[PDB]
């Protein structure tokens, strides 16, 4: 009995593994991380044996590699009894004989074809999976991966990497004390509500994404996902200033990274360019509705219609002025907000210059605080802004991360439209600076789920997470409200398929 | 070989286990724990066994208890044979015996007196403990519990329980998978600060406070003491506006309990005085350096002083006229910022106010924002607001939750502090409003730990946390502005001696 795993890098989708004799993408860490993988030896005087077939081991070079027996599965290759780094078997099942004996291999390892992963598995002999899901789909393979079977659970889940603009994972499928949950059980029934433990309860299986993969949650869209069953097991059936009621908690948080990925959630098809669209928006100081729809944007027409407006005591306002919102309070604090139509050229304070100005001249600064709270004029807003603060930060390597405090998320419909807002606005100071883009943390207040997302949520937590994308900008910019969407460039996005949600007005 | 633990409630100093025959606190869900822990079988047809000695028996009435076998240690009670729940051994050796010959009984437990107690521990057949702190030292015992032996290590911490103004935690002593850790490692040694896991790495045992106590982690006093083991071995040598260095990471979070405990650190013996001094200080509006130095609290003079405002270009300034910082910016905002004695009665938004009418008359409202970062008046202020924003949110057991974005916190100067700020403030605000205390969580930015802390903070992790004490109010008030330190009553803080630390001005 020795552990027999298979090693394999094969596209995300399609699940292709080479073309034409070679592999389709060029990645450096993928070919150290098979080194690393196949070198797992727990004694010192024993080696690993790698298993391939022909055109595989033609595909190398037919060349060792370094303590690795090569097997290789020919019915045409003669038994050269020279070289002792490399054994040719007739057949995949006679191979398969250095675990009953053979006693200085420790480890077999599967990385072959084609030919070799599909007779490994329909053979029954594979313990354990290292999937590598690199994020190419646009190009023509030859050579596929057969789809994993049912006996086998994911475990593992890596972040997402990046290789010259192109995204890949890590996964580990395996086929599938006792002293403490016996006291804090116990606790839990003594104290209801009043052991904190009680308020924040584990999800179940129900509602957890992929619960087979425990103790390897690495990927940082499970900051989001988790959030979700979070919210289904513990949030509590609230009101508010709408028709639809929600179930919200109080004090959450999101971790996110953008130095080799891009956070954009994979289990739904998110609108980029609406993001995008409202987020320059937002940097230009403009406040006027129309100037989105006019772009095919739909976002604010609901806060934003004469119904609404005329409803919430605001008559007096045209149809679409939103009013002193984020880009008004970024562009001008304190201003005297007559309406959209006017000119604030100059009056209030620039919060967004002066953050580029200080980002630049005093990176050790703890203070790159960006703000939109004003409680001078809350009652001109059609909406109290949702994303209120927001600080920067410069690590030693230049690299620059964003903390943003969300008094209350609308997941489902806000929260995965504020994770991309803030990181493209994270790169474009980063690049403006002459930084890097780094970690992005989302601290939550009231952290919600409408009552009409139910249907529609329960259904992402069913699809298991892709990697994140990867965003390059086309140009650099010489200001900051000098991009343009033709100079957004989205690499290797492949989400689920759209599910559509409707916005509590 | 079976189990055999021990089950106590003793003192949290002098580990005093009951009085005069009798215990010295009546805590009923003690009581509820120890039936609980007691009736812990995993087959059905068994039963445990409770051992305890004459002068023990006596004092519980002499009576069985449900289907539990008590095993009574007492050299002249005579073995009544009638009674098959209750049997008489003449030493506790001798009693041991229903682990290799008797199958009836399951699990044994330990729960006698001292001379039990004691015995049991020299022999060396304890393989548990179950301890129940409890925070009472102002009585008198005459029964105490031994120390505790090196061969025990800590693996359990429960939070801090509240039964008639009395803390309590729950302890677990104990004698003292595999490959998804061989991945991880891996994908940190190809990718270096580029994977994230590598930028925030697991502090070491040297660093970790108590590191027997792994999956344990209850006590909320580790929110704190784990911020501190995170930082020594992440944080980044950086420079600020003083001369004294500090190890910064950026974006961490604390959780708090405040129904059934007060978050206030037990490792160190923390001023609650000043802390509350300076919490009513913002209320009042009051920006007046002065009014807490003639109040024996000096925590305002090092960013109060002739030299320093001049320092930070504000000559023109008086004394310890700080300036609109917190409780200007509370009470009035946007006003027009004179001097530290004039009259803004009137003048600015009154942010507190319009907080508490909107926390009674709309709980569900999820707008209750407390902002404290004011663009217009930043230069006027002797020093920008720490403490930024706050967000109140009302549970539907009419119970008050806080959430705190901080822009950069002093671990281990100013950290402690405003943790009980902001805990007492949730307090008066619940107590006004009508509602109780809920939890309480804090969103840090810079969390740095100066150069010169070092030292001392690396002596607050050595101590094992203590329950967290209790803070009750002596009366109801009628508005807010007139809470006084008399009305505060301090229930069982038994800190460790306090350690110096130095301010960076
Ligand atoms: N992304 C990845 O992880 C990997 C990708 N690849 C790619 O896949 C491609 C090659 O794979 P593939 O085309 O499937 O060819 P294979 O690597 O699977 O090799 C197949 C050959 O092995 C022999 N063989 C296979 N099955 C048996 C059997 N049951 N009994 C006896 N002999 C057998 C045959 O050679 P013979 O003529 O001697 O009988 C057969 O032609 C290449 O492009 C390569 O780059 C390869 C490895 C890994
Ligand atoms: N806080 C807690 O968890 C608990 C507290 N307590 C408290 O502790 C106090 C009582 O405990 P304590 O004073 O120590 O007395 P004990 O409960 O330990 O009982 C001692 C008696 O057991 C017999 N005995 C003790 N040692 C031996 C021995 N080595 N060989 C043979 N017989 C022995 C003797 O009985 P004999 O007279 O026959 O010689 C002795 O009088 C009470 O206040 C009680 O409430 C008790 C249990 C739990
Ligand atoms: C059989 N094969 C195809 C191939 C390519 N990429 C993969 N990637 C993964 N994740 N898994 C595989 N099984 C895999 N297989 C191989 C095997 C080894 C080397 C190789 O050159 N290995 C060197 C790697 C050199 C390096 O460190 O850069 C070694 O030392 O083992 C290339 C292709
Ligand atoms: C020997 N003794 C003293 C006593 C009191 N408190 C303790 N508390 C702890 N944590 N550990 C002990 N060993 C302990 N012992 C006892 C033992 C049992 C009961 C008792 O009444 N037990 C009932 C409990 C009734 C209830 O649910 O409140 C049971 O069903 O077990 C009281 C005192
Ligand atoms: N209650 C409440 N009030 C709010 N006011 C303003 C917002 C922001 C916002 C408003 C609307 C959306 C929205 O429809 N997203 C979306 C989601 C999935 C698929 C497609 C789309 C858009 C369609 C497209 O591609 O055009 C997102 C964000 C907001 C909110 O989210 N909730
Ligand atoms: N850099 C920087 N600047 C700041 N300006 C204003 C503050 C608030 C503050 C200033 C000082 C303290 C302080 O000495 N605490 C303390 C800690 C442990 C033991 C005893 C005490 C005081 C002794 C006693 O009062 O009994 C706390 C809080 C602040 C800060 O914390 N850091
Ligand atoms: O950027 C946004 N992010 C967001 O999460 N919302 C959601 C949060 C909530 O569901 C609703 C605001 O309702 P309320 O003002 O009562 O908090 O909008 C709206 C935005 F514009
Ligand atoms: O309530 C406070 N909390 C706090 O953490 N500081 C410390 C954090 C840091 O040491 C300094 C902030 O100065 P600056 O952020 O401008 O560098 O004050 C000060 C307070 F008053």
């Amino acid at each position: 009995e020795k552990n027999v795993s298979i090693v394999v890098a094969a596209s995300v989708l399609s699940s292709g593994i080479g073309i034409n004799g070679q592999l389709p993408w060029s990645i450096s860490e993928d070919l150290k991380f098979f080194s690393k993988i196949t070198n797992n030896k727990c004694d010192s005087n024993k080696k690993n044996a790698l298993i391939m077939g022909r055109k595989t081991w033609d595909s190398i070079g037919r060349r060792p590699l370094k303590n690795r027996i090569i097997v290789v599965i020919s019915s045409s290759l003669p038994q050269d009894e020279a070289d002792p780094n490399v054994v040719v078997f007739r057949n995949l099942e006679d191979s398969i004989e250095n675990l009953m004996n053979d006693d200085s291999i420790e480890n077999i390892f599967v990385c072959g074809g084609e030919s070799i992963y599909r007779d490994a598995l329909k053979d029954n002999f594979v313990d354990r999976i290292y999937l590598t899901r690199v994020a190419l789909e646009d190009i023509e393979f030859d050579t596929y991966f057969p789809e994993i079977p049912e006996t086998f659970l994911p475990v593992y889940m890596s972040q997402t990497f990046c290789t010259k603009n192109i995204s890949y994972d890590f996964m580990i499928f395996e086929k599938q004390l006792k002293s403490i949950d016996d006291t804090v059980d116990l606790l839990g029934e003594i104290f209801g509500i009043r052991k904190m433990g009680n308020r924040h309860k584990f999800p179940k299986e129900e509602i957890y994404n992929t619960p087979s993969i425990r103790f390897g949650r690495e990927h940082y869209e499970f900051q989001y996902l988790d959030l979700l069953s979070r919210v289904l097991e513990n949030g509590a059936y609230r009101e508010n200033r709408t028709g639809i009621s929600t179930y919200s908690i109080f004090g959450q948080m999101m971790r996110f990274d953008m130095r080799e990925s891009f956070p954009l959630l994979t289990t739904k098809k998110v609108a980029i360019r609406s993001i995008f669209e409202e987020l320059i928006w937002f940097i230009k100081g403009d406040t006027n509705g129309n100037h989105l729809i006019e772009k095919k944007v739909y976002i604010w027409s609901g806060n934003g219609s004469k119904e609404y407006l005329e409803r919430i005591g605001l008559g007096h306002r045209e149809e679409n002025d939103l009013g002193p919102i984020y880009g008004f309070q970024w562009r001008h604090y304190n201003g005297e907000y007559k309406t959209m139509h006017d000119d604030y050229t100059g009056v209030g304070v620039d919060q967004l210059a002066k953050l580029i100005e200080t980002l630049k001249n005093n990176p050790k600064d703890r203070r790159h605080i960006l703000t939109a709270w004003n409680p001078s004029a809350l009652s001109q807003m059609a909406l109290p802004p949702c994303h209120v603060l927001s600080q920067y930060y410069v690590t030693n390597d230049n690299c620059l991360s964003c903390n943003l405090y969300q008094r209350s998320c609308d997941l489902g419909l806000g929260s995965p439209f504020n994770i991309a807002s803030y990181a493209i606005l994270t790169m474009m100071l980063a690049q403006v600076c002459g930084y890097e883009p780094g970690e992005l943390a989302i601290f939550i207040g009231d952290a919600h789920i409408y009552e009409n997302h139910l249907t529609q949520l329960k259904e992402q937590l069913s699809r298991t997470p892709r990697p994140f994308p990867q965003l390059k900008f086309k140009r650099k910019v010489e200001n900051i409200e000098d991009f343009k969407w033709e100079d957004i460039e989205l690499i290797g996005y492949y989400p689920y398929p759209t599910i559509k949600m409707d916005m509590a007005v």
